[PDB]
């Protein structure tokens, strides 16, 4: 309970890393977009993935990742730009099979705004067939009835 506030904080502390990341790749796609100049990419995400894929792949952090809406930086990851374009392939990946692990339900989805972009991942012309069954094998159980 002081252990769990610690928890917390250190799920709350990736939340805002992964944000933070997520705004300096969009700053930097931005003007490689605006100048031209192909010598500029964007690698905040990139550097972040590893720590990312092993905090969300630990078991007892299950409830601390869901509780305090985690998922919800993993959403922003993931979501396609105005333009329909997506992260990399080696980002979807990662998160997928991440997510595959786990205990997600209809009401993490509502709160992080990850339902709706994984159906568009279900849907999307530009997603790699093994990565969209996946998201439409993950959206159906994530919303079961639950016997």
């Amino acid at each position: 309970d002081d252990l769990e506030q610690y928890l917390d904080e250190k799920i709350l502390r990736l939340k805002d890393e992964m944000n933070i990341a997520a705004q300096l790749d969009i700053d930097t796609l931005n003007k490689r977009i605006e100048t031209g100049d192909t010598s500029l990419i964007a690698m905040q995400k990139v550097k972040l993935l590893p720590k990312v894929v092993s905090v969300l792949s630990k078991a007892n952090l299950a409830d601390t990742i869901l509780d305090n809406n985690l998922l919800q930086s993993v959403r922003i990851w993931l979501e396609p730009l105005p333009d329909g374009s997506l992260p990399s392939f080696e980002i979807q990946k990662s998160l997928f099979a991440a997510l595959n692990d786990l205990p997600v339900k209809t009401e993490h989805l509502k709160e992080s705004g990850l339902g709706r972009v994984v159906i568009f991942y279900t849907k999307s012309k530009r997603v790699e067939a093994q990565l969209a069954r996946l998201a439409e094998k993950l959206i159906a159980e994530w919303t079961r009835p639950i016997i």
